[PDB]
């Protein structure tokens, strides 16, 4: 429904024109906090649904990052589920769109991707060849020979690369 450059720009707007209040305080949301994920990382050529991973430098911070949210300029309503699962709708003048976003520590930064561009799939394999090797993949960290051992890595390949596993791009959505 929407070109790879409407969600890039609706994306690039949201995070950037983002603010919750929180105890009654005002915490503004950007492009440093929010990262565009899905779509706009696959970039197809139509747009259809938008994804985005806001990282927490707490946990606390976390679960209180959606207390007051509120847009400048659109309207939405978002939706928490789990931990870093939060979906939201926003709605521009009777209009209506997708905006998947996940919830994440400074840490599940790269994990937040990889689950975001891999729906499961791609999870599943490498999960199952790792667990071959006693290492296994979860939402808090990977755990080898029974030792939880957290991804202490900077990005998406870094991660993977962590993994011991091969990375692949963004695009693959397996």
């Amino acid at each position: 429904m929407l070109t790879l450059i409407q969600g890039k720009k609706i994306v690039n707007h949201l995070r950037s024109r983002l603010a919750f209040e929180y105890n009654g305080q005002l915490i503004k949301i950007l492009s440093k906090n929010i990262v565009a994920v899905g779509s706009l990382r696959r970039e197809e050529k139509m747009l259809n649904d938008v994804d985005l991973l806001i990282i927490v430098p707490e946990k606390k911070l976390l679960k209180h990052v959606l207390p007051n949210i509120r847009i400048k300029g659109l309207s939405f309503s978002v939706k928490v589920c789990g931990e870093r699962k939060c979906v939201l709708f926003i709605e521009w003048e009777k209009k209506t769109y997708q905006l998947d976003l996940f919830t994440a520590l400074a840490e599940e930064k790269p994990y937040a991707i990889f689950h975001f561009t891999g729906p499961v799939s791609y999870l599943i394999r490498i999960r199952a060849a790792l667990k071959k090797k006693n290492y296994k993949l979860n939402q808090y960290g990977l755990f080898k020979n029974q030792t939880l051992v957290p991804l202490k890595i900077t990005t998406e390949k870094e991660l993977i690369k962590e993994l011991g596993f091969t990375y692949r791009i963004p695009k693959k959505r397996l």
